[PDB]
């Protein structure tokens, strides 16, 4: 293991290739969980990652940010394996959200903060607060941003805890964002707040951006679509493209 | 209170009425949630109920299940306020399904048929899985359904967790169900299966159904919508009557 956690390049492109990827769990290894999988995600571009469930969708985001590493082939960040990546490096370069729990006892302004080098001013934490949806609620509470998460019983609803999670991810302005599913407690206008900020926003412009989910609609938008099936991508292209294929993403939009 | 917990008729047709419900939580009682709050839930109809992050839907679910009691107004079931309903036999007509963990060291069957009166047939347990998504991946287990939940660390897929906590709730068969963004985990297919039997199968068609989302294909589908915002339903109708309204629904819609 001599170049194991040796690498944290000044700068990074954040081009992803999975080249032949296979996994089974560590604890459960005689489930193949992925398969043959072969992508690359693009910087400058939102590629969404759909598909059955089971067919490995987190999984997938779970060794983008190597949690685990490949059985088999390779897992590749600007063409060296991800293993050779210094650990709290790739905690900087890459950053994912889920539906995990918020930090409790600490502030709402500590949960988007947390784990950055620098101290963000109140004016970086509102802003970004502002593009998750979550300003409105925050700045209502009686101690705002420094009101405490999980005061008094208090657990927020789902889209206000996923917002807040969402602003903790977007600050640290990662070279990879994996968003899986972060979005589906997300109101109407909520998701489409998101999507502008990664859409149209000159600093997304640069960065790779992974968004996990089975809502047809945000899918639709992506600039490249990984269909996903029993641990390998079957087909892949824009929304027009997979509409024409006539295969499993067709088949998904008709259902 | 000598009527408290008193009522267990053997007939329950399942109409629900809020009647000028107000709420606030118990340990947060001077910031209002729910307010003016009025509506009706009829059997054989699938009530839709959208609205904004923190506009009070999940709350809505809470006091359907008595978890909580309004502030004011009332909470009818059947014209008699909840609270007179027996702990127990509300809890056998009124299901609710959300996102929550299942049965961590019971089995599959076990979690499936868990706090019913009587034992499901096999026959019975794969139906109902077979309906929700789940016995593809349950039936590739070893052990199949008597596998332990959470065996060897192994947490599922989130749809794979959420078709096992839909079976639960379906197989009860109660007179009021109540799924709180309980299909937004499931794929296409899976949820194309659910709605199916909710808008067609016999036994679905004379039961209440609160259907809680922001997924607008899902609601365009009801046969009612409850509009919620800041705690009050300020429109309400089916998905036509609603576009032609003009109003919060339909700027979501187009939104
Ligand atoms: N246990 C609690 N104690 C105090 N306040 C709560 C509690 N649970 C929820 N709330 C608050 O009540 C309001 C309504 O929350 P609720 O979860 O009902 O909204 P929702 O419409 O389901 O939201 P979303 O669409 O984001 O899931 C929110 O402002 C929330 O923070
Ligand atoms: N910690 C774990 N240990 C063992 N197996 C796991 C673990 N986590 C997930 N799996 C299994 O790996 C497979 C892929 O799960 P994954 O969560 O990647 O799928 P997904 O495509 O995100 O699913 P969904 O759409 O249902 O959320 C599933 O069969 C699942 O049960
Ligand atoms: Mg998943
Ligand atoms: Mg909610």
């Amino acid at each position: 293991s001599p170049l194991s956690g040796s690498l944290a390049p000044l700068n990074m492109k954040g081009l992803v290739k999975f080249q032949d990827v296979s996994f089974a769990y560590p604890n459960h290894p005689n489930v193949q969980v992925l398969q043959g999988l072969t992508f690359t995600l693009y910087p400058g571009k939102v590629t969404a990652l759909v598909g059955p469930n089971g067919s490995g969708k987190s999984t997938v985001a779970a060794l983008l940010q190597n949690l685990y590493q490949p059985t088999g082939g390779k897992v590749l960040l600007d063409g060296e394996p991800l293993v050779q990546y210094d650990h709290h490096y790739l905690h900087t370069q890459v950053a994912a959200v889920g539906q995990e729990p918020l930090l409790f006892g600490r502030s709402f302004r500590e949960n988007i903060a947390y784990g950055l080098t620098r101290t963000p001013t109140m004016e970086e934490i509102t802003a970004v607060a502002m593009e998750s949806g979550a300003h409105d609620f925050i700045s209502g509470f009686p101690q705002g941003y420094d009101t405490e998460v999980g005061e008094t019983g208090n657990q927020l609803s789902g889209g206000q805890r996923q917002a807040v999670a969402l602003a903790r991810a977007l600050i640290r302005k990662p070279r990879l964002l994996i968003l899986d599913q972060a979005t589906s407690a997300l109101d109407a206008g909520n998701q489409l707040r998101v999507q502008r900020l990664l859409y149209e926003s000159p600093e997304w412009a640069s960065r790779t951006v992974l968004l996990i989910t089975h809502q047809l609609s945000l899918a639709e938008r992506a600039h490249h679509i990984l269909f996903l099936k029993e641990g390998s991508v079957c087909e892949q292209g824009t929304h027009l493209q997979l509409m024409e294929r006539g295969g499993c993403y067709r088949s998904m939009v008709e259902a």
